[PDB]
């Protein structure tokens, strides 16, 4: 699939706002993921013990990881589709080391959309959300294709 320049502009415009507070956005997104789909928390040996949202909010380690994740996602989005290089190491670790099914990538996509919608209503109207969804679908399709090449496609 291919996004138009106009769609990339809507994506990068809302992402510029997210970048004003990467740590806060990372926290909100991961917590949303873990609360909505608790099964995903089981994949993290380091966070598996967190029992409540309060505990999740207080975790310095979870917050640091959220920053790592958003920074990696941000680099991919800024490539505007030309992310083959950035996708390789990411797909390898998530397929082979962490073993993350595509289904879980859909869950985090939903968490990202939910948080942008709550925090940036003025910059995340219907068109902007459509563009973000298309960007994340492209991301998932390309990761799924790499998963298959690596022997996982899980
Ligand atoms: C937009 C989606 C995603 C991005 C950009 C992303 C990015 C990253 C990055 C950059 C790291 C660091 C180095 C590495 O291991 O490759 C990481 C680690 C990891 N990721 Fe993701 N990830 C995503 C989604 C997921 C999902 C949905 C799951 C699980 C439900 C997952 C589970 C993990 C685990 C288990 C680790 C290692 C945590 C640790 O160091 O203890 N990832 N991810």
């Amino acid at each position: 699939m291919v996004l138009s320049e106009g769609e990339w502009q809507l994506v990068l415009h809302v992402w510029a706002k997210v970048e004003a507070d990467v740590a806060g956005h990372g926290q909100d997104i991961l917590i949303r993921l873990f609360k909505s789909h608790p099964e995903t928390l089981e994949k993290f040996d380091r966070f598996k013990h967190l029992k409540t949202e309060a505990e999740m909010k207080a975790s310095e380690d979870l917050k640091k990881h959220g920053v790592t994740v958003l920074t990696a996602l941000g680099a991919i989005l800024k490539k505007k589709g030309h992310h083959e290089a950035e996708l390789k190491p990411l797909a390898q670790s998530h397929a082979t080391k962490h073993k993350i099914p595509i289904k879980y990538l859909e869950f985090i996509s939903e968490a990202i959309i939910h948080v942008l919608h709550s925090r940036h209503p003025g910059n995340f109207g219907a068109d902007a959300q459509g563009a973000m969804n298309k960007a994340l679908e492209l991301f998932r399709k390309d990761i799924a294709a790499k998963y298959k090449e690596l022997g996982y496609q899980g």
